[PDB]
């Protein structure tokens, strides 16, 4: 190979309202502001379609982005896919920022289910003001040890008995 | 503020097939499969409904994360929003490395559009095999420079005027 990839750059969904966006994940999660592009058309085509694209600081670099679609009809969503599956996950410390963002999102009336145990990490849920589905995570201490007993041969094993019984290996 | 966002932890999709998925961003990123979870239920109920969640390195700890939903009714999308709305974009070193991911994706039968050129940034975009919206980007060498010029008065102002006429400001 010739390239690697180095990290993400920027995640994008689509938001309602930018400015109220923007105010919340300052708010609720301190996440900053970064630039903004917009323009009347989209890109190519005549007609008048704004948008507002915005970039907001994800940490390490990584960027949350949004547009605001104005003129389209309203955001839905796929109805063929259970909730729980589309989300984004932001990384903390350690279970002191976990909870200390646990009753941050609580005293600004966000309601948040957790903490949850998945072993390797930690985790809160809590929707986004457009009805993203978000979570807040820590890893555990030894996670780095419980993923390392997953051998390229267990990899391998799991993904062929998955394809072929459609059943948890 | 009593806790900060250290980065994305995982970024999570729908897949229609999870060793598919994990064999073509090998292939065609180099993006390594790092874990799967698997169960044959949902958490909390008790009817049958299967499982796969896996996880491949999105670089600098990043993971892009992955559900096949193997009893449920297929993917679809959020027909109210454009396609060019809801996608990820990763980072490459330079324009050597994105002209080498071009390359490699053309010559594997991917089609890709772009140079594009967003001033800041230099892009790529290609769809993986799940209809997800994929972008390769570098930074511009004036990026920060050009980023800096937006000043917290000037985001401000962008943002009341747009909330104000929802028309590029
Ligand atoms: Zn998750
Ligand atoms: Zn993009």
């Amino acid at each position: 190979m010739t390239f690697a990839i180095k990290k993400i750059h920027h995640v994008a969904y689509r938001c309602k309202d930018a400015k109220e966006t923007v105010e919340w994940y300052k708010k609720m999660l301190n996440m900053d502001f970064i630039l903004a592009f917009a323009e009347d058309h989209v890109p190519s085509t005549k007609a008048f379609d704004p948008y507002m694209h915005l970039f907001l600081d994800a940490g390490q670099g990584n960027v949350l982005a949004f547009f605001e679609l104005p003129t389209q009809p309203e955001m839905g969503r796929d109805e063929n896919t259970p909730q729980w599956v589309q989300h984004i996950a932001f990384e903390v410390e350690d279970v002191n920022a976990l909870m200390a963002a646990k009753q941050h999102l609580e005293e600004n009336g966000v309601k948040v289910l957790g903490v949850t145990n998945h072993g390797i990490f930690h985790s809160i849920y809590f929707f986004d003001p457009n009805g993203h589905r978000l979570e807040l995570t820590y890893n555990d201490v030894r996670a780095e040890e419980k993923i390392a007993k997953i051998t390229e041969e267990m990899k391998a094993e799991m993904l062929e008995e998955w394809s072929k019984t459609k059943r948890a290996p």
